[PDB]
């Protein structure tokens, strides 16, 4: 086992992610993070989650330990710590969460002082201190301890930040919110209402048990129940640290961060404020959405699965807007990660610039008829070299031109190989799946 | 092992780990807590620096046992232990180390009855502190410990503590030294809400500050204060207001013996002081005992430490005990010694009996004595030694009568403690400082 996974630390809280563990991570990563700083200073925020106060105490007192200084930052989205490390020169925030998942997980991911995600080389570094039987790093002594304060002003910093990115107020829009009792759970009721909308709230009751239960951006059904009972303009659901959005169209339709990414791109560009003219999505977002994105002059830039690759690819194309088909999204200009209440502005400035209602911006593109399969396999570098499927895939490539597009692929995460189509009817791409999954699963499964 | 005589003590991050303050409260906890359903454990502070971390590191480790934690903030020790007693929680935790110099952090706790906890209890977590791997409980997802503040906590204390007195003190100009370290705030609110006139020092913790150069271990400052500012007492508490030590209007120092004393005589006066005995350890000087004698008070003494007072005092139901150091124990009232409890007595006797402090303190008189405390590594080897041993012989039989020694390890500090008392300062001083060069030179 390595420890750090494809966005932190995460596992359930107290029974593989232990106080134990998220003070050595403390410690380590303090360590390393501090290494070449006189003055070493890092900040660290979380979501509701109950385990949230027993890993905050680790990772204050293994970050202490090595002579830094922490400043707490109380309950805040993931974005915020972004922004505020950035922003406060410190030289790493750290975000305690797991995001959309349930109370039991939790996480630990870390920024570094340019606000983004640690190098390659520097979570290596820390995994080898995981990895050494004895801790054999720096004790100060005395008053050479790291000092400890609160900085909960942060959050409205943060807050003043993301507002002054709209043009005027919402006044005579009808938001609901779904915060998934998370950390958005007062920040984006509090930010909506400055702006002179009306709201509805629900999912921003936090207790410490109910974080993104039957709440949030994937249960957003219960917002949309929501939006059109209280007659609203448009729901937006947060997920638990406030990274994703999804959003409620006025007739309660599901917008999700395909319909997102292409409203902002599209306002965007005729704003002239789309650098470049481009959107970065992953390869995995739907075939309309690209074919909506050209349709207007915007070009495409595709990359692999991860949220790793879309930012990569935006920093060294110097791009501006990019994000998955779940929500997170990436307004690189202003924060550095991606951001649900950011984005949620983003949007409603919109509607709000253009008079237009959701279902109408969103309605825009025309998403195609999709299915996805994820099937386990048995070691995905057999399978990627098996014969057979990789002829039943040329055998369903060659009987579409097109008008269409096939998508097979694993990963490292889950280990199971992903068959996915799109064409322009349901039934066509149903059935070139049940097929290459047929295969798959009488040849691996 | 780990367990002193008064918690785990040590230089915080390097032989106090936050590693290992986890683990003291994640097994104390679990300890304390196996036979308690909703259990509850509370939390407090001096200001050390080391405060934070180790704070961090034992709530993660209560937290993670499922129990429930009130952070009170910084308090005093008393403090922590008057409210375990009264939150009903199953025990309290303090994170300080008492007089010592910044560098230094420990861990008391505290009982559901206020007291510290039974050698058993201790035994056992020592027993798991030893254990291989922890099999520990570990409650997830809602059955995980809350955590929350406390920080009127403080109020409550001083609300308690004050009502502990005949009259206010109107007319007094009371002089403090909170020694940077927790009675920063509390002490100084206290007198002034029972109307006296309030100058104070060592009252700006930054955290780097404890006992430095203030409180009581180093009164002097104080000394000059009360004097400069023509006070009619000063009071000077240690790092976590376990100690009193005092001065009078004309600038002298008041020690526990001169304390413990004052009080004895005015609490059997008023036909308040049990048995009509005073608990003391050994090291009271003799002066002490024979103002005690005069006076029909029995002294009753014991072996060195706080833990040995208590007891006593326990066992044969005495209410009034305590050390030369100022740590005074009122029974009747707290669990434990408390700085600034045995302050308000005091200031109460002054008030009371219409008299100034030298008169008070005067009614007793000191003998010569002196303790000089060598910074030694290592009590073990130290004691039992080529270059020290002997001397302590050839000193012995020559006071005969008429004089006496007591060279012993401390418990929970890194010192050897050197005491004399005799006819004469003069000679007293002269049979300590011959010991003294000589450990000094021998062990480090």
């Amino acid at each position: 086992g390595k420890y750090f996974g494809t966005d932190g630390v995460r596992g359930v809280a107290n029974k593989e992610l232990t106080p134990e563990l998220a003070f050595k991570i403390g410690r380590f990563g303090g360590y390393v993070l501090t290494k070449d700083t006189d003055r070493p200073k890092v900040i660290i925020g979380r979501d509701t989650r109950i385990s949230g106060h027993m890993l905050e105490g680790a990772l204050v007192a293994g970050l202490l330990s090595t002579g830094a200084e922490v400043m707490r930052l109380g309950v805040i989205s993931t974005p915020g710590v972004a922004y505020l490390t950035k922003a406060l020169d410190a030289q790493a925030g750290v975000m305690i969460s797991a995001s959309h998942n349930p109370v039991q997980d939790n996480g630990i991911k870390f920024f570094g002082s340019d606000g983004f995600k640690l190098t390659d080389e520097q979570e290596a570094e820390i995994e080898a201190l995981l990895d050494k039987e004895v801790d054999e790093l720096p004790r100060p002594t005395g008053t050479n301890l790291g000092q400890v304060s609160d900085y909960f002003e942060g959050g409205q910093k943060y807050l003043q930040y993301i507002k002054q990115t709209v043009e005027e107020d919402f006044s005579g829009l009808h938001i609901a919110l779904d915060c998934a009792h998370g950390a958005t759970s007062s920040l984006a009721p509090y930010l909506f209402a400055d702006l002179e909308a009306d709201i509805s709230t629900m999912g921003t009751s936090p207790n410490g048990m109910n974080i993104n239960d039957g709440v949030g951006s994937t249960h957003p059904e219960v917002l949309a129940e929501l939006v059109k009972e209280k007659g609203a303009d448009i729901g937006l659901a947060f997920d638990g640290d406030g990274d994703r959005l999804i959003a409620v169209d006025e007739k309660g339709n599901i917008v999700d961060g395909d319909q997102i990414m292409f409203i902002c791109a599209k306002y965007m560009k005729e704003t002239g404020q789309l650098k470049h003219n481009t959107v970065v999505s992953t390869v995995m977002s739907n075939l309309g959405f690209y074919k909506a994105l050209e349709a207007n002059g915007i070009t495409s830039d595709k990359t692999a699965v991860g949220d790793r690759y879309v930012m990569e690819e935006m920093k060294r194309g110097g791009y501006n807007l990019g994000g998955e088909q779940s929500g997170h999204i990436i307004l690189l200009d202003y924060i550095t990660t991606g951001d649900g209440m950011l984005s949620a502005l983003q949007l409603v400035n919109i509607m709000k610039m253009t008079k237009k209602p959701l279902s109408e911006l969103a309605g825009e593109m025309t998403k195609f008829p999709q299915l996805l399969v994820n099937v386990r396999v048995t070691d995905k570098k057999l399978a990627l070299e098996n014969e057979k499927i990789k002829e039943i895939i040329r055998v369903v490539e060659e009987e579409m031109n097109g008008d269409g597009r096939i998508l097979v692929r694993p990963s490292g995460t889950e280990p199971l190989i992903r068959v996915m189509a799109e064409a322009p009817t349901q039934e066509v791409c149903d059935a070139y799946v049940h097929r290459i999954v047929e295969v798959v699963k009488a040849e691996v499964g």
